[PDB]
């Protein structure tokens, strides 16, 4: 489970002018999470740009993060959809892949029930062998997945994690309260996940580790042997990124600071998805030597 | 002239059978009970009619299935929604040249776009389709709340026609007003508030109560074109206890069973994440139903 | 009931540079109001710093205004308290007084029950004579009264009326359907005042009255005639004002606004209410420009 | 030696007769209950308290009261907040050597000033007594939020020397200790949070709970201070349901009733607005407090 803890990063999709996936600039960013002791890397969830990438586009690239990842870093394909059907086939089509696991959002816009999503990712679970993170992120999906869900779905053998993204600090004794001692819980929110960490979460799927893998991996391993003190001055430095690059949706901002610390050729996102505006790119530079990266 | 996109447009329930399978013998069904009953439009594979669990290839199919039982009768407007702009296109040029009236298009939802986001996303579906655009607002699905300063920037393009607002916020209504032309129409998303908008200035609603009191919503809507208030009010606080309860559960859970209770459709069969509904949801939906003196 | 409908001033009381109430301020603000067609002029409410005036200073200045009106435009007394003794106690210094009738909140901070409310408001009212006003701000209170609440204190014969500050403008006909035809509806959010009446509300007791009371008058009196394009033309002139009257907490606004209109001779208000910021004084200033007051 | 501002405080109910008249026999109880089962200090007319409903002259009272039946055995903390400076200012004035070891002052609620307001507030009542001043933020009944950054800049105040936050807001501990010095003390204003405030770094709780639980209080505060967080989440679990439960209505309704099941007050009589405890939330606490067994 060193490969579901700590650092993970939640990668961006880089693009050419065109939109066209930027093959090139993948290897680069997959070499410097190799390098920098990043945990795994998430292909294709939401700072990817799920939502813009085809059913098939998410196939692909997943496929090539994980030729490029050369066994070096475990990959974790992001198979989120709010059809049931839909996320079983996204599911299917990793089945003996090399991935080590699925990062699976809660359904957004139809608003299910509890139990819809009981079953929602039962079904899932059920059609794979593969290890699946539950992802609940309200405030993008109209649907928050309560701790008491969460502990009837860690019953399912396959269900190992969940990725916790409402800065609820909350929520991580109440799951833990729910679940077995090996299920894993992991921030979705920078900004707090430190906290989440201290807490008892044991790690996190993080937008600001696009940008400084080696601090995020550093103060995940500093949080794990408890050494918060020294977790937390990492943390500091970090704070401005963990805001700022939410200055304007992600991953507009996260695209930006990329191609400013030449990770990626160009920030080009696909629409409704829109190139960072003056007033964000000046506070993403400022955020950006805050942290001494630039 | 612009009536089919006024007055009560129906949020049409999908039907399906127990497999989950469309069931065109009971859209027939439907389509003759709003044909029958003063529904102006017919929102085909929208929120209500499943649209997120439908694939691709059936938006259009049932958008199709849908114009052909209309039958020229009662016109359609697909639901064209996506949160890529280049599935929106897509989607909408699936109906070019089809029959539907217009399309009902849903602001991006999990990505949250930014305001000039929005801004572009629907300048490009407007531009390659020459069908009427209906915006969408709906946040509390969605996750992104289009001001009423950004529809109308929107509202300046030609085939950008109306506003469905779903908000249930009543202050939107002049504030869209003040910043677009007399023609743009507004209509609401919001059943429990939709007479309070047409009091307001709205022009209709896009009714999830409709799709079981059609004749009843229909009047509502007519009277409150006519200014009679009062009259309106009374059918409302009749259709109240709807209005509220069709949303008990996440909809369309509440209006695919009372659908089925009404004899409209032969299940209330729907596709996961969404469920049947629960006992205790039945028994509110069967109440408010016979409040409504329907059942 | 002309007195009960209409636009009813929230009248600033205005101080000198030591925070004492300054009665030649009170003098010219009352003469404003007779003369330019305010329904009534609520004394010692919210916008009057009621929080800082003693249980003592309260009466005085209600007793002030009475005198300076000399009958010629109707008082209404703030008598709002969180306990219910303080309430009763508020209310009978100002029986047999000459006011028409009392502005009472629903308690703030002790966040009582709807029962509570309906306890609150019924005591009040039993122990006097004058038509009472409930007062709904849960953005202030903590405390939310819904309509079945209003509803059931409707029955009570001196409470005569409610001013909803939510701007939740279903509340309108919520309210509506569980009340008599004779019980007066007030909007108590100027932003969504036109709307409220338009809606069937009978006025407004505004903030914006204090510095355009002959607009706020006359948008009200076109809206009761049923003329609401007229009453719109005058409320997109003062939207600018609607807003900005709290770019600060009211009263830090409006209070500059009347002095920058010659209406009071200082802005001073007491702590913990401070004077406006540079930055709030522009916002203003334009505003008042925007409206041709200034 | 901070350790009266520390561990688990209690926010003690003010006992009353049937009239609604302050009992003073009971308040005895409460007091030899508190000193005999390991509470650190003794919050007198606070929030649960009922500081809303006592008089200006009744705060001083019901202090001195209560500083006189603990004797010298427990600390006693004074509510002091008011939404008017000049109040503040008078009631902290009343206390200026009287035995009490220091005052809870709330933000001004209604009246919703800014956080330059807030500073001055707290800054005015600080340089007018000797006595240590614990801030206090609860924007649930106040509506006014006290941020990080303000309670940053009134920590330089040599007397402002703690925090009792209530927001629930667990991000809030670290956002102020990144601001004060490391003898700024944080405590819990949210009982249901409190261990995780203490786990995350803060160093007590003015609690609810501890009327009724005051050793298994006093335990886990001292459990979580020594690093003992498997240990404290046990006695956590087991109040959990009180935690929670003691707000079914509006607090201290339900914590009076529970004073009284456990024969520690006469009656659990309040004064108006707040009311007797419903049948629902009576049921609701009894259960809860035999979940705790302690009934
Ligand atoms: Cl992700
Ligand atoms: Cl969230
Ligand atoms: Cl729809
Ligand atoms: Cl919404
Ligand atoms: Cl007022
Ligand atoms: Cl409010
Ligand atoms: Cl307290
Ligand atoms: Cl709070
Ligand atoms: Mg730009
Ligand atoms: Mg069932
Ligand atoms: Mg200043
Ligand atoms: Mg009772």
């Amino acid at each position: 489970n060193a490969m579901f803890t700590g650092s993970i990063v939640a990668l961006v999709t880089p693009m050419d002018e065109k939109g066209n996936v930027s093959r090139s600039c993948l290897k680069k960013l997959i070499d410097y999470h190799v390098a920098n002791g990043t945990s795994a890397i998430v292909s294709v969830g939401t700072t990817g740009e799920s939502a813009t990438l085809s059913h098939d586009e998410h196939g692909d690239v997943v496929m090539m993060t994980l030729e490029l990842a050369d066994g070096r870093i475990p990959v974790i394909a992001g198979t989120g959809a709010n059809a049931t059907a839909e996320a079983i086939s996204l599911t299917q089509r990793f089945n003996d892949s090399g991935i080590v696991g699925c990062l699976t959002v809660t359904p957004y816009y139809n608003r299910p029930t509890q139990e819809g999503l009981f079953q929602h990712f039962k079904a899932i679970a059920e059609h794979t062998d593969l290890p699946q993170i539950l992802y609940n992120v309200p405030s993008r999906t109209g649907c928050d997945m309560l701790p008491e869900t969460v502990g009837r779905l860690a019953e399912i053998k396959n269900i190992i994690a969940i990725k916790e993204a409402t800065g609820n600090l909350t929520r991580v004794h109440q799951i833990k309260e729910l679940v077995s001692d090996d299920f894993i819980l992991l921030s979705g929110d920078d900004a707090s996940a430190l906290d989440f960490m201290q807490l008892g979460g044991h790690g996190v799927i993080s937008v600001t580790a696009n940008v400084a893998a080696r601090e995020m991996a550093d103060m995940c391993k500093l949080a794990a042997e408890g050494q918060f003190a020294e977790a937390r001055a990492i943390n500091q430095r970090l704070m401005p990124l963990h805001n700022k690059l939410f200055v304007e949706p992600n991953p507009i901002p996260v695209k930006w600071a990329c191609k400013a610390l030449g990770l990626v050729a160009t920030d080009t996102l696909r629409l409704p998805m829109t190139p960072i505006t003056d007033h964000g790119r000046d506070i993403v530079k400022a955020a950006l030597q805050h942290a001494g990266l630039l």
